[PDB]
């Protein structure tokens, strides 16, 4: 069953055949032209409240790995910035490259980073994640670039469990992980209305992309690249280059929180 992925035969240039919204008016990711983005002095500071976050599990889903959270209560929430109301953290995942020069989905003045972290949150006025993805303001995804340099100490607990979820469908218990250890110092951001960056490509996301990248070590990102897209006992296909390239901005303005 020829399903979507990141290969020559099923990659992003093919997705529009099953998911015609792939060619829609508010697709993600996009290039962030830093000179064209306008400072919006009316944006509020972001509020990232992750002190009571409850991580549960880590899953290799065949496209990335997800660190999943208990989102049955307001434990880890994103508020403020461009957002109206309360968005609950459900999971985070990454997109990364085969080489340090590529891997991010968003670009900054056409610069590709080695990877991009997505902290996915849903608007609690819609009651569940599945209902939120049907709404134009359903999700808020906090995007953080990764560059290769110094290790990120707060990432290592993730890196060290990846050996236990090498292949598609594998999960492992992943309790007491603190996603505050993945944040940069500054919460300066760009924001624009967009989409999921994988099928079904629904146009339900407020994107909030932090200016300041986090640094990870070469050894940390090499461990991402040992994961597999394939199931156990299938021919090995390394989980690399699981990123969608930049899509046309169309009738959108990227707003900056900062001068
Ligand atoms: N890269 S992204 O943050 O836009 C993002 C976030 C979540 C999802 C997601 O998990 N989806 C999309 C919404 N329906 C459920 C599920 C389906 C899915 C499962 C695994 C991989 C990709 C998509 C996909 C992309
Ligand atoms: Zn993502």
């Amino acid at each position: 069953s020829h399903h979507w992925g990141y290969g020559k035969h099923n990659g992003p240039e093919h997705w529009h055949k099953d998911f015609p919204i792939a060619k829609g008016e508010r697709q993600s990711p996009v290039d962030i032209d830093t000179h064209t983005a306008k400072y919006d002095p009316s944006l509020k500071p972001l509020s990232v409240s992750y002190d009571q976050a409850t991580s549960l599990r880590i899953l290799n889903n065949g496209h990335a790995f997800n660190v999943e959270f208990d989102d049955s209560q307001d434990k880890a929430v994103l508020k403020g910035g461009p957002l109206d109301g309360t968005y609950r953290l459900i999971q985070f995942h990454f997109h990364w490259g085969s080489l340090d020069g590529q891997g991010s989905e968003h670009t900054v003045d056409k610069k590709k980073y080695a990877a991009e972290l997505h902290l996915v949150h849903w608007n609690t006025k819609y009651g569940d994640f599945g209902k939120a993805v049907q709404q134009p303001d359903g999700l808020a995804v906090l995007g953080i670039f990764l560059k290769v340099g110094s290790a990120k100490p707060g990432l290592q607990k993730v890196v060290d469990v990846l050996d236990s979820i090498k292949t598609k469908g594998k999960s492992a218990d992943f309790t007491n992980f603190d996603p505050r250890g993945l944040l940069p110092e500054s919460l300066d951001y760009w924001t624009y209305p967009g989409s999921l960056t994988t099928p079904p490509l629904l146009e339900c996301v407020t994107w909030i992309v932090l200016k300041e990248p986090i640094s990870v070590s070469s050894e940390q990102v090499l461990k991402f690249r040992k994961l597999n897209f394939n199931g156990e006992g299938e021919p090995e296909e390394l989980m690399v280059d699981n990123w969608r390239p930049a899509q046309p901005l169309k009738n959108r303005q990227i707003k900056a929180s900062f001068k």
